[PDB]
């Protein structure tokens, strides 16, 4: 006797191909969460149809194909509102700072689509691993400064199409240092020095990243998180910034 | 860096906890704490150290009113005007088997959240209840048998007035095809298998039946109800979400 | 002043391509654990070299390439003993029982190589999701019978090259019913009936699977596990069988 | 089906636990239990129900001797001659900060295993100690700074004579670059940053230093020691394993 906002399949693991900024087609494994709105006067959705769209679907998952999948799901399941969400690991070939030795780095990307109330919204979320270094530990200590691996997460509601790599760079750029999978000894020296030279508190990280998200038209709203897995503790330091530019 | 941060603090701090039962008995459980505060735009950083001190000093059972005293003490000790406390912990209920009566303990995952922002104190209670599901379709189409799977019903509830988790569990255990038990006897296995078969329910029916009972409690202003069936026939889960705010 | 049996990198996520029994090349994401033995008179291994073998390596990961990687690692790291281990999700296009509707299913495959004491050993481990159904619940109940999703894991030490798909079939074949991602209504009926018709206890599952591993020459030893995620309980039923045919 | 099963029983049963401290104080913690028995070849199946009954009836602190009484009661109640009990739980130790002395609790993950097979009773103790690591290479090559990461040292120890976990933690906390604390003050952050810098250690050095101290305890017949550095500079971990059996 009541409508259900989300009703559908969840945790469907299924192969995916994305297209890199470099034009390459990247093959990965995704986890899909496809759901639809059920009108009160409807007893139940057709669950076999979700798995069928995933099997029928083909090609690289471009921004346009993503939107075409959301519409195809609503037409095939006979719905007016619904959401599609896929999570997958994404890889970028990076270049070491001094040696130039190429190596891959792994990011976690979640892509979401949602049509409700005649409005379609696309969301880009990337978790970017980075190195942080406390400025206090550096300032009060004769030698050394505590450093920890950090996870910067950018859940951005796109006003225009934004490459995930555009969000990864903002993260790596405003971080004390960015992670690389292979580092030569000349490279270990530079990363250890540049981090010490650029110590940033979690409040500084999220602030420095937010300013650049603020200044981007393609981002109408975003949730920004930064977690420092403190070496000196068994807990983490956490900071979240929420901004909807449509406010006002 | 001239920008406020809605949430800065410590994350994933495990620490021993004592809570108060509906009976008023105290249960000892381990908790994972999240303590964060709002940071003004002209403030460089909050005191991470103080958040842990509040956990070490705090003692005694975690009564609702005690949870509200802690949220104020946090703002008072970290010199903030807004902030949130989150704590999740396993919760046990001695259960009575349906036919034999053999007592057995069942575990649940409870999360309490308090939040002060814009001069409003809001308390939440989220519980995960483990329950059995049985497909109405399998039962009708098949000559014999009916596929059944373990389900997870999650009730996140903003409580205008305090409500025991026991009260939340009941709405889910009662509205499920059948409740779970740790110890069952041959008499009790027959009842659970027969009763579940006699009350088949789709993920859509389950959330709808739990919503109607959550809609009828004055204490619960708002809620986000989730039901996930781990389908035996597939390696993917069925899902349904109902969100209701009684203010709107 | 002492040797270290395993010393190296761990949790290196990195893209992988395997070749299916159907000749196809399957692209997936792997997690690598590459380690080497350190002689007492050696202070430390070269960790940058592990990541370099992964970046340098190419082609589908065939059984032969896997062995050639283990040797290349020992030669490149200047070791006499060492281990390589990659974990990745693997997909098979299955056909529904009555409708024939094709759909993918996801398995977790771990491949291990180890050279020690002049002996090289290759191990194949596949986790196969399956449906189980209690024979007691069926025997003591007027209607219905409890059914749960199960995970059958086969860690087999190969005496000859064995396709992972050969191990997945043994698992799906001796199970009450095998999982399919897309099932039509004719298909739901068959899977619900065949399971009820073939109820098997966890002790029966592992026994029925072991007999077929026993009778396979390509398997010199294996660890077999079966976990039933009981619908009627919040815990699981577990059975493990260990067999080394070289015993005697 | 004419084949023995080395391990049949229940898995992942969470249940509240009380353990005894080296001080003799009792600590309340939640446990996840694994109770299995050996099944003869001519036996169709063990009684799953009895395993949970043993957990409900059992009370009082989990003293070593009490753990050994439970292993016998299990074989006696399930009518078996071989079997294993495993229980893992968070463990806390009030810690004292190095300069200020501010007490703070730190958590560890402890796993106790008992095993009767071939008429031998074997007790084990596995603990995970959270510790900080600092690279000796970064310290030498770099002009300023030194990269540091949180590490996990795991000691699995077959105990001929009972040993408190406190004794295991000490060997790891002492042999690490620096121990972890929940609450630290500006004086204590300086000490930890300086001390860790003053005692750099490679994953290989750490396991080697912990082994020598584990080799010198008569109570510990055998052990598998693991050390994993979550390197800040990379998204992958350093690893080292040392396995020693003092019988061989
Ligand atoms: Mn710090
Ligand atoms: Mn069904
Ligand atoms: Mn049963
Ligand atoms: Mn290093």
């Amino acid at each position: 006797q009541m409508p259900i906002q989300r009703v559908g399949v969840r945790a469907v693991r299924h192969p995916l191909t994305v297209r890199t900024a470099e034009g390459e087609t990247q093959a990965t494994v995704g986890t899909w969460n496809l759901d639809v709105h059920l009108p009160a006067d409807q007893k139940g959705t057709h669950m076999s149809r979700f798995v069928a769209l995933l099997e029928e679907r083909g090609g690289p998952l471009t921004a346009d194909a993503f939107r075409t999948m959301l519409a195809t799901m609503l037409e095939k399941l006979e719905a007016r509102a619904g959401r599609i969400e896929v999570s997958f690991p994404y890889f970028v070939n990076k270049t070491a700072p001094v040696s130039g030795v190429r190596s891959l780095l792994d990011y976690e990307v979640t892509l979401t689509g949602d049509v409700r109330d005649g409005l379609t919204r696309v969301f880009a979320k990337v978790l970017v691993p980075v190195t942080s270094l406390c400025p206090c530990s550096k300032k009060i200590s004769q030698y050394g400064a505590h450093n920890q691996r950090s996870h910067v997460t950018i859940d951005a509601e796109l006003a225009a199409d934004v490459p995930v790599e555009d969000l990864i760079r903002i993260a790596e750029e405003e971080a004390s240092c960015e992670l690389w999978g292979l580092l030569k000894r000349p490279d270990e020296k530079f990363v250890t020095e540049r981090a010490y030279e650029n110590p940033k508190f979690v409040e500084d990280l999220v602030r420095d990243v937010a300013r650049r998200l603020d200044a981007d038209e393609r981002i109408v709203a975003y949730v920004l998180e930064a977690e420092n897995f403190e070496s000196i503790h068994n807990h983490s330091a956490y900071a979240l910034i929420e901004r909807d530019k449509r406010r006002g």
